[PDB]
């Protein structure tokens, strides 16, 4: 249908505008100021002092290195808030909803979007960090001291097997707009309203894989098992981060992010 | 350092001194001889009868509405040509370059400092137009007739998000010095000594937004993804551009404007 067809264009074009990285742009980097590796304790040093001088312009003081991470890894997900929140206003009905409903939508939302698109910038060696202009290898992710070693790798997991079914842009921005669209997230007013707005764009998505993807039948029930998947992996991240918070005095967590997490699993 | 805060402050007195329109002027402006608005057909022809009197003396031998726009968009783009050129000298060691390579990156840099620098006339409602004596809706723009709407919607998209950084003046001049000190320009002979030049201007840079901005520990970083933004915003500006002028025969290029373009895209 042309509205139908214009309804994913739109979304496609949303992204295109809200999140600072895309996938194409993140494979431009990924192949080769050009993108500083880190691999190691000298390499993660040198990159702070380029790209967040101010994080390690304490002397002395400074944090421990993961904790240093831990820090880069939060600012992220604040930016990416935000980035998420205004491209929710392309979703059909989004805006009409009740500002609490958007709330709810958004807290529940935003760490399943995060993962799914934080894939556009992995592969099987690192992922691109600072806007492009790092590149932290998978290795020196695993060597970090318990417990910050283990927020990483489920979710290189997650993305080899996300990234394999070789999604481009344009599925992965209504993808985002569906997990946006949960009318099963708890604590919800109008959920019947919300079940009509997701139904709309997991309607396009659907047509949508069958025109730009005809090689794959079952991408769409797939991509359906990836939303499940990656709702347990932000229950598992939950957990994982509430254990940071409770032995770690010095990894602190942002207030929003503190908002979000809280009541959530 | 004292040389280097003294380099941060050179650069930023030569910005004022070398353009017409600053960030604070402009918003000083826009705030509210006041800015005619110009929203529509009937009061785009009331300013230009009043600020481009010439440009429509000609009758029925007027061009076309979106022609004269195109025309004044040029314009100004040959006044910045000139402002930017004079601005370069305070570049420690721009003008100790070859000539030929002083060319090359003003060639390569001028329209992406046009566009950073048109950020700060702009906000989500129009922009400043003709010395700050106009605001043109970006509604109006979007409402010409293609491809004439096409110039404009991308880089009020870059500008939105560009002035949500809330850079400064001061953070500005830096930033337009960057990108005129880029070596990885096309054709430049002396590449070595201006990485050299380029690494003195981006180390001022990076100092200085870690005093300007003790708030936005990311600030550098992504202030080097709106340079890589900003050659992608050129080379598919560049594109229309060449569009425009094969199919519109009235939209005459200015001979400074066609020998930037020539052999840049
Ligand atoms: C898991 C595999 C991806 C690893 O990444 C994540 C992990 C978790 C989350 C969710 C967070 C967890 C606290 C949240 O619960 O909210 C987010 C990310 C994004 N992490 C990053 O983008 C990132 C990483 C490591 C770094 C190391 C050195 C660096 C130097 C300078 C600038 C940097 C910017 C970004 C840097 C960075 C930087
Ligand atoms: C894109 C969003 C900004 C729109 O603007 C641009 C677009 C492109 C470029 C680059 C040009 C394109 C040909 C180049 O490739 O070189 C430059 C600009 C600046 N454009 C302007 O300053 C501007 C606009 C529209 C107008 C409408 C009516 C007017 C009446 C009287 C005086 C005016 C002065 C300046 C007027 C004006 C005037």
């Amino acid at each position: 249908t042309a509205d139908l067809k214009s309804l994913a264009k739109r979304i496609y074009e949303a992204y295109l505008k809200n999140f600072n990285m895309n996938k194409v742009k993140a494979r431009v980097i990924l192949s080769g100021n050009p993108p500083f590796v880190i691999h190691d304790m000298e390499t993660l040093c040198m990159a702070e002092k380029t790209l967040v001088a101010k994080l390690v312009a304490n002397g002395i003081q400074n944090k421990e290195a993961e904790v240093r991470i831990f820090h880069c890894c939060q600012c992220t997900s604040v930016e990416t808030v935000t980035e998420l929140t205004e491209f929710a206003k392309a979703i059909p009905g989004f805006a009409n909803l009740d500002l609490n409903d958007q709330v709810t939508l958004l807290k529940y939302g935003v760490y399943e979007a995060i993962f799914a698109m934080l894939s556009s910038v992995m592969n099987k060696d690192g992922m691109l960090v600072a806007y492009g202009n790092g590149f932290i290898t998978r290795e020196f992710l695993k060597s970090l001291r318990k417990p910050f070693c283990d927020i990483m790798e489920p979710k290189f997991d997650f993305a080899m097997k996300f990234n394999a079914l070789e999604l481009d842009d344009s599925d992965i921005s209504l993808f985002v707009a569906a997990i946006i669209c949960c009318g099963d997230r708890p604590g919800l007013l109008n959920v019947g309203h919300i079940e009509k707005m997701q139904e709309g764009i997991v309607h396009v998505l659907r047509l949508h894989l069958q025109s730009n993807h005809p090689d794959d039948i079952f991408l769409f029930p797939k991509l359906l098992q990836k939303m499940a998947d990656l709702r347990q992996l932000v229950t598992e991240h939950a957990q994982l981060v509430q254990i940071i918070k409770k032995t770690e005095s010095d990894a602190a967590l942002h207030p929003l992010l503190q908002e979000i997490y809280r009541d959530m699993y």
